[PDB]
């Protein structure tokens, strides 16, 4: 039996430091998505983003203490009706949060007036959840679209088998080597992407919707990309988003989302279905791809930065961070942002269920070191797939100069002649 709060008292509270509001529907609801119809979308200013959906997480207290939720503060939870913050308010009484209310009326009280402050992820539509990808492929009535040609994509890397082993029905395979050179691995030329992309059976006016499969990367193997398909996917959109396709979704947390929502799966191989002209000039968005000389440009200028997407012990130089790269160090001037445990792995920028981490954690800790959207950004990691999710990331929030550097680490230490640090900084 929790303690009610009444809207009135919740809106007196919306700046105490002492409050800490929580919103217990799907990120994809937090982000914008207005699941149950609600005319406004998206969260209680202020609030942080805690599915319910992740109280069977064993490491559920963890997360919230990585939230810096403490049981000091005056929790306030919501979610679409208040039965589905019954569990949860359960969950921290439990574990010694003694103050905890439930607030019962977001929707339709709080979203249905525009004297209530929400706040939403900005291109929240390019971020999509499993429903709308159900929607979309069983020709039912959707927002955030007002297309007549979609294709949804399966990304992998040299492994067909993660999607043969199972995939969202009628999606077709795309393996990162169709649109990037295993040479440099950087994006292909505008020619190869034309065709490519035609073969694929993508035109620029197509609906493009990328996810890909987590399959437990292991660092010790030849190929551990094979298993980080949806960061592959991640990448795969840069791409694509930067030759020209205008509508590019990706599966929110990718496969795992689909299944964890009990949609149904296939095995088909099925065939791809050409097209013969993808319709515009590649790229149509060339900013979003940044060369190691402009890279250098941005190096020393003040209006830009690099932003380093890559593991700790790759920063200090402990590890190239992949096998096919053969020096260990770091580019001088760029701004470190951690991506996770190592080249395969995002945990920074993820939750456990492989979504994307609640935007304005990003935000913050980007700030902390000067990552902010007034700068021309250039993301870059290895050799571009974690630049590509932190810059998608970036992009979600409507930052207006994001780029990624394609080259990265691997680019930048293959010539000799570019300086580069080691060990840890000073
Ligand atoms: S950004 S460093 C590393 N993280 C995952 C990749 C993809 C890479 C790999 O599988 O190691 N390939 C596909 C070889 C570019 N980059
Ligand atoms: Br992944
Ligand atoms: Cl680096
Ligand atoms: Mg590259
Ligand atoms: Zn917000």
């Amino acid at each position: 039996d929790h303690t009610e709060i009444t809207t009135d008292s919740l809106l007196a509270l919306l700046g105490s430091e002492k409050v800490k509001i929580i919103d217990v529907r799907s990120a994809d609801a937090y982000n914008g998505w207005r699941m149950r119809g609600e005319v406004r979308g998206g969260h209680i200013k202020g609030a942080k983003s805690l599915p319910a959906k992740w109280l069977t997480d064993p490491e559920w207290l963890n997360i919230v203490r990585f939230k810096q939720i403490r049981p000091e503060d005056a929790i306030v939870l919501y979610g679409y009706t208040p039965e589905e913050c019954e569990q949860t308010a359960t969950r921290f009484k439990e574990n010694g949060y003694n103050n905890v209310s439930v607030f019962h009326r977001f929707h339709p009280d709080w979203t249905g007036n525009d004297a209530f402050p929400m706040d939403r992820l900005e291109q929240y539509n390019r971020l999509v959840p499993a429903e709308w990808v159900n929607g979309l492929i069983s020709g039912e009535e959707i927002p955030e679209y007002d297309n007549d040609t979609f294709i949804v994509c399966h990304a992998h890397y040299r492994n067909r088998d993660a999607y043969l082993s199972g995939h969202i029905p009628g999606a077709t395979d795309m393996d990162t080597l169709a649109l990037e050179s295993p040479e440099t691995w950087n994006r292909r030329t505008p020619e190869e992407l034309k065709k490519a992309l035609e073969e694929h059976g993508i035109t620029a006016s197509t609906t493009v919707v990328l996810y890909g499969k987590f399959m437990h990367p292991d660092n010790a193997d030849e190929f551990p990309g094979s298993a980080a398909g949806h960061i592959g996917a991640i990448r795969l959109a840069f791409i694509m988003m930067y030759a020209g396709v205008e509508d590019v979704r990706v599966l929110n947390g990718g496969y795992q989302s689909w299944t964890d929502a009990g949609f149904a799966i296939s095995k088909d191989d099925v065939p791809k279905t050409t097209v013969p002209e993808f319709g515009a000039p590649i790229p149509s968005r060339p900013e979003f791809a940044v060369d190691i000389d402009e890279a250098k440009e941005m190096l020393q200028s003040e209006d830009s930065d690099l932003v380093c997407v890559r593991s700790y012990p790759e920063y200090i130089g402990e590890v190239s961070g992949a096998n096919y790269i053969k020096k260990k160090g770091r580019i001088p001037g760029a701004i470190f942002a951690e991506c996770g445990s190592d080249a395969y792995h995002m945990e920074n920028y993820r939750n456990h269920d492989h979504t994307t981490r609640e935007y304005h954690e990003i935000e913050d800790i980007w700030a902390k070191s000067g990552i902010i959207p007034k700068k021309h950004l250039a993301f870059y990691c290895g050799t571009g797939w974690r630049g590509s999710e932190a810059w998608f990331n970036a992009l979600l929030m409507g930052w207006p100069r994001v780029s990624v550097y394609d080259g990265g680490w691997f680019e930048w230490s293959n010539d000799p002649e570019n300086p580069y640090e080691t060990g840890v900084p000073k």
